[PDB]
């Protein structure tokens, strides 16, 4: 696929909230609250789209790889980790 950077809009940030869930459902950083996506977004074509974000959760920062199917809207979290620099 290709690279792009994207925006930060109601979408985006469902997927940053998708990310937290599912890391709370592993625990691997306990239970985190969910704050905000902040920028930038890069999302890139796979058949689906994978999304790298910067994840504020419980006041810190994350970085979280996210895998969607275009025809199901199914989501997969990939990778969550951190705390890491911010951007």
């Amino acid at each position: 696929g290709e690279w792009e950077i994207i925006d930060i809009g109601p979408f985006t940030q469902n997927l940053g909230k998708f990310a937290v869930d599912e890391q709370n459902k592993i625990g691997k950083y306990g239970r985190l609250t969910f704050n905000k996506v902040i920028r930038p977004s890069m999302k890139k074509t796979i058949k689906g789209y994978e999304y790298q974000l910067y994840v504020r959760a419980s006041d810190k920062l994350f970085r979280a790889d996210i895998s969607e199917d275009y025809k199901t809207r199914g989501r997969k979290l990939l990778r969550f980790n951190g705390p890491v620099p911010p951007p």
